[PDB]
């Protein structure tokens, strides 16, 4: 039974009834996260930006299944194109947009990777994706807002693919947390 959450903390509780099992029930989780409404005063601990690059924030390690955190996006930040090492990628905005740019998997020709489609992700929109959709690249093209969403991965993660727009060619990079539970992680 799946009701709205009423806080960020409420939020989280749901989550790991909503994981407690073996599998996941894409569009309740979804639905849920959209439901939050985000309330900054909840997340502020968990916004620490950078300035050149954005920041992996963890909120939760969930029950196993599943990592929350929360991604801050400095003006003009952006990232790789990426794949999701298998797991589910929810994406929520908590402040400002991001555009979500759609690719394919690439052959294994050299080839420009051509977007298939974009879209702009507004504040409390809850995107979704994993690699049977295919690969994304996530922007804060602002120039004068930042952007903060929040991000839940089953199951968790560490590393992934970027790929090489001109050619498709991937390589594996190691994902960082710039803090953990409010606390930075140098
Ligand atoms: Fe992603």
């Amino acid at each position: 039974e799946l009701l709205k959450p009423r806080t960020l903390a409420d939020l989280i509780r749901i989550l790991h009834e909503l994981f407690a099992g073996d599998e996941v029930n894409v569009e309740e989780v979804q639905a849920v996260l959209e439901a939050y409404e985000s309330n900054p005063a909840e997340w502020a601990l968990y916004a620490k930006f950078d300035q050149y690059r954005y920041t992996r924030n963890l909120v939760d390690q969930g029950n196993g299944k599943f990592n929350l955190m929360i991604l801050c996006w400095g003006e003009g930040h952006g990232s790789s194109i990426h794949d999701h090492t298998d797991s589910h990628a929810f994406l929520k905005l908590l402040q400002g947009n991001l555009k979500e740019t759609l690719f394919d998997w690439p052959d294994k020709k050299s080839n420009e990777m051509i977007k298939k489609s974009e879209r702009t992700l507004r504040e409390n929109q809850c995107a979704y994706i994993n690699d049977s959709i295919g690969l994304h690249r996530v922007e804060n093209v602002s120039h004068t807002e930042p952007a903060v969403s929040l991000h839940l991965y089953s199951p968790p993660f560490d590393t992934c693919h970027a790929f090489d727009q001109r050619t498709g060619h991937k390589n594996k990079v190691t994902m960082t947390f710039h803090s953990k539970f409010g606390i930075r992680t140098p």
